[PDB]
């Protein structure tokens, strides 16, 4: 009934993936208690730092990137969420259920990727175990790894980045291309149609 009906709770910023220096490696920021509390509240006074964060709902947990001062996910992932601030809850800036994408504004202290224009078919996928994993364009959105693995590893990185040598944003992790439980393709929501949303 109407006086009952619950609210969904914010993304979360949890962690994030450390790229600044020669080791790539995770970094937890929020435990599974102050992520709970963060999200009902919609209030994270942590400091943010980096390009990629680990975020999380109640339920899922998965990446999310900086690019062009908007921090991009995954729809099947956020859904319509808010993201938790400093001052509360931030309603989602874009929102396109058809290319599996949201982006929320960049959180103060974020680092953002730039966007890819070398045209370059060697890539690097970042998972949220720190794992940069070589990616050779195969599409528009698609790309194979070069050592396939199970689709297990990939689970919970829809989010993250796949980047040029340059270290230049060429899209959005979206979904894996499984056969028999193996990853041998991703697929990715590219930066230009990112550009295009903005
Ligand atoms: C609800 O509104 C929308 C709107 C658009 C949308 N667009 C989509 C393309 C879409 O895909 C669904 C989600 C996406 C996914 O799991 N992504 C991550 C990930 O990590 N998620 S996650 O864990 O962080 C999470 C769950 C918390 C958030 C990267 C993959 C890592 C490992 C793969 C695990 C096994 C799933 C294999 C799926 N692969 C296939 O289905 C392909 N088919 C075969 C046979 O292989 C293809 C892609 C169909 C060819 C797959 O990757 N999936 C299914 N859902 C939506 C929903
Ligand atoms: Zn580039």
């Amino acid at each position: 009934h109407m006086a009952s009906m619950k609210k969904k709770g914010s993304v979360v910023i949890v962690g994030r993936i450390n790229l600044s220096g020669d080791t790539a490696y995770a970094q937890q920021t929020r435990g599974e208690e102050g992520c709970q509390e963060t999200s009902q509240t919609g209030r994270d006074k942590n400091q943010v730092e980096g390009e990629v964060q680990i975020v999380s709902t109640a339920t899922q947990t998965f990446l999310a990137t900086s690019i062009n001062g908007v921090l991009w996910t995954v729809y099947h992932g956020a859904g319509t969420r808010t993201i938790a601030s400093p001052k509360g809850p931030v309603t989602q800036m874009y929102t396109n259920v058809d290319k599996d994408l949201v982006g929320w504004q960049a959180p103060q202290g974020s680092r953002s990727l730039t966007p890819c224009t070398c045209g370059s078919s060697d890539l690097y996928l970042v998972t949220r175990h720190a794992d940069v994993i070589p990616v050779r364009r195969r599409g528009d959105s698609r790309g194979s790894l070069l050592s396939p693995r199970p689709i297990s590893y990939l689970k919970g990185s829809s989010g993250g980045p796949l980047l040029c040598p340059a270290g230049h944003a060429v899209g959005i992790f979206r979904a894996a291309v499984s056969t028999r439980g193996v990853a041998k393709a991703v697929a990715f929501i590219p930066v230009e149609s990112l550009e295009t949303t903005m």
